[PDB]
């Protein structure tokens, strides 16, 4: 049931998912007057190099671009992390216009767009289990704001037209996620939580400073896409966001 509508919305999602009131919730605004540079962080290090991507999914809240992490390809390490974060998956959240559509904010700024690139901590052994430790997921998040074209995203815009409605998939293979990333690794880090039902608190968040630039014309395909399934009404596929949630007892850290 759980949305982004004015019925089953992120004011809702408490009623099932109670750990949304929780202590380590995101997304969060990132205040960067507050942030503290920290030394201690070692360098980031993103190598995806051996990628595998396999398809691309409309789950009815976003789309998934999923990977073969069936072995030691697309991993995430250094920085905040200890160890090893392999990706799984891929999706993006974002507005109805380009005034709003990320999860994060800096100072309180709304970007058009939000990329969180999801990896599991090579500990655990799967995803299933990842998600029941405090330390199983590191999520890289890159803001998007609309000016020039980014060509590395333009195959994931060319096959929505595919995958319209809830639960339609198709085949994506071959697709590079370095076509994703900005010049910068800077980056801002917390503790946090997946931004969506079931918002499990298992998250390193690792945001980029740098965003990355999308046309007004791929973030406008995007916004083509149905929240709803085939031969039903036309929901479009927009605002699927979750604001700022209490920062609580948490410290942002900044490598830079
Ligand atoms: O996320 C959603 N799921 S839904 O199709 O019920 C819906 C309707 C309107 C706005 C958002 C949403
Ligand atoms: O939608 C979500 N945004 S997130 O990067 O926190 C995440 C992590 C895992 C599964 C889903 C999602
Ligand atoms: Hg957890
Ligand atoms: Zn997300």
């Amino acid at each position: 049931h759980w949305g982004y509508g004015k019925h089953n919305g992120p004011e809702h999602w408490h009623k099932d998912f109670p750990i949304a009131k929780g202590e380590r919730q995101s997304p969060v605004d990132i205040d960067t007057h507050t942030a503290k540079y920290d030394p201690s962080l070692k360098p980031l290090s993103v190598s995806y190099d051996q990628a595998t991507s396999l398809r691309i999914l409309n789950n009815g809240h976003a789309f998934n671009v999923e990977f073969d992490d069936s072995q030691d390809k697309a991993v995430l390490k250094g920085g905040p992390l200890d160890g090893t974060y392999r990706l799984i998956q891929f999706h993006f959240h974002w507005g109805s216009l380009d005034g709003q559509g990320s999860e994060h904010t800096v100072d309180k700024k709304k970007y058009a767009a939000e990329l969180h690139l999801v990896h599991w901590n090579t500990k655990y052994g799967d995803f299933g289990k990842a998600v029941q430790q405090p330390d199983g997921l590191a999520v890289l998040g890159i803001f998007l704001k609309v000016g020039s074209a980014k060509p590395g995203l333009q195959k994931v815009v060319d096959v929505l037209d595919s995958i319209k409605t809830k639960g339609k998939s198709a085949d994506f293979t071959n697709f590079d996620p370095r076509g994703l990333l900005p010049e910068s690794l800077d980056y801002w880090t917390y503790p946090g939580s997946l931004t969506t039902p079931p918002l499990l608190e298992c998250v390193t968040w690792i945001v980029l400073k740098e965003p990355i630039s999308v046309s007004s014309e791929q973030v406008l395909k995007f916004r083509k896409l149905n929240f709803n399934g085939e031969g039903e009404p036309e929901e479009l596929m927009v605002d699927n966001w979750r604001p700022a949630q209490p920062l609580k007892n948490r410290q942002i850290k900044a490598s830079f």
